[PDB]
């Protein structure tokens, strides 16, 4: 089983990606890129990451989006003047009311973008790098089969992941405990998947993404690269038992494991998904199929 | 946010089955021994810097409200067991504990083995490795099961200087939360501080390693209910800050645990970087779902 794992770092997996821009350009072979950055009041960060990636926009990017999840700080005006498209959550999809939380924020980017691969990145960075998304696009357009990059950070992955994920996929999806950092925001996808997979709620979208990739499309889909050496992020433990109880609500959801909805008393938790965007989107689903 | 079912249950539980200030004294609870007797017990494995120190603050009940107090060595190389002699306990290895059947790894195994070789009807753990205990540890955690009618486990838990670790707030109180969430009303269900009666532990299986507590805790809960768990505080302790390797460990093995009590199978694959053992009572030695 560890012969599983290592064939697919073999082959799956980069800590040391070469690829340049010019080269991933030349490989798009008439394919479309779509940057997406979720957004709920991140004033201090989103312009820098934006700053980042606009160089690539009318190149290897051809969409840079911030989706904006009702923010009231200076947010918006902020990643417009880096060179984003600032996109509410009503503009995206105004039919359908919002709920709250990140997976309803790109799930509802689907329908406001037109990539063939979509491109997620954080708002909240505070360390930005240029190549963040060459890195994330790589195994789609030059490796074959992949559907699913997932960015991972080499450290100088933190407790809700070595505790909570890693060993919970251990026990519920053995083979996924290959990937090194299966919460990271920093993630791409081809439309065929995205347009076709429910998103799950809240902090659960991340892990809900991948397992359903998994059970889909298997393992060779899933592709990670380091994106760079990162520090642990500190949030406070209330945070982090918030996210690690809908991350087990989604895994419970994924398997079909009855899950009491009950939240930590401090929290959040929905055990519904969004169904996937071609029931709503069917003709621009359709439209975006090779 | 209008109060869950949960939460109403939580709050009737904390009135009834929780004490902040449990503060009988040793006196009285000896008093309300009618007969029973208290048998202590610290699970050990290579704590020679800790053990006696432990053995120590419980000593001195010895002959009053403790009938027995014994570590149960699980196979230290270092000078645990001696030092426990000379501390005033009675050391007892898991073979003599339990001669018929081989040990397996683990602390679990320790506090199975201990119902043989004790002989209470009150069982107290304690573990070996604290590095401050307070001689009124054994007193609080039995209090509730000699004054209070019903009770059978009593969970010791910790104030925190100005509830529980990482393991505890991320992996078992929102896993509990989810599969058994009346069980989330326990402040600190992985402490190692724990006393129950030889009637309840001797007929539930016991989890292996880091995965007995919360075995307990939850086999206790679908037999009995909320009504027979109690909780104490113990005092002010700081949190133990264990390697990541180690929590990563104990939180598998939780999981493992839980999901065998919850209807969750588990493919038995340890970390990417041993089963419970029968009720006692099959070895040595009413709440019910219908009308």
């Amino acid at each position: 089983t560890d012969l599983a794992r290592h064939r697919w770092l073999t082959d799956n997996s980069w800590t040391r990606p070469t690829w340049t821009v010019a080269e991933l350009e030349a490989a798009k072979a008439g394919r479309t890129i779509s940057v997406v950055l979720p957004a709920l009041n991140e004033e201090e960060t989103v312009g820098g990451v934006v700053e980042t990636i606009r160089p690539l926009l009318g190149g290897l990017v051809d969409e840079l989006i911030v989706l904006d999840s009702g923010s009231t700080d200076d947010t918006e005006i902020r990643a417009m003047a880096a060179g984003a498209r600032v996109i509410s959550r009503e503009v995206a999809l105004p039919e359908v009311a919002p709920q709250p939380g990140k997976g309803e924020v790109l799930w509802r980017s689907l329908a406001a973008t037109t990539g063939d691969i979509i491109v997620f990145i954080d708002s909240d960075l505070i360390d930005p790098d240029p190549m963040f998304v060459p890195k994330l696009v790589g195994p789609l357009l030059l490796s074959e089969g992949v559907h699913l990059v997932k960015g991972f950070y080499r450290r100088p992955g933190g407790r809700v992941t070595e505790l909570v994920a890693r060993p919970l996929l251990a026990a519920l999806r053995p083979e996924l405990t290959c990937v090194l950092q299966p919460l990271g925001g920093e993630y791409a996808g081809t439309r065929e998947l995205l347009m076709s997979v429910p998103f799950a709620p809240g902090y659960g979208v991340e892990i809900g993404l991948l397992v359903d990739t998994y059970d889909r499309l298997g393992l060779d889909a899933i592709a990670q690269v380091n994106l760079g050496v990162r520090a642990h992020r500190n949030r406070p433990l209330t945070d982090l038992a918030a996210m690690s109880r809908q991350v087990i609500a989604t895994l419970f959801s994924r398997c079909g494991v009855p899950d009491s909805g009950v939240g930590l008393t401090q929290s959040e938790v929905s055990l519904v998904d969004r169904p996937p965007m071609n029931t709503l989107r069917g003709k621009l689903a359709a439209a975006l199929e090779h």
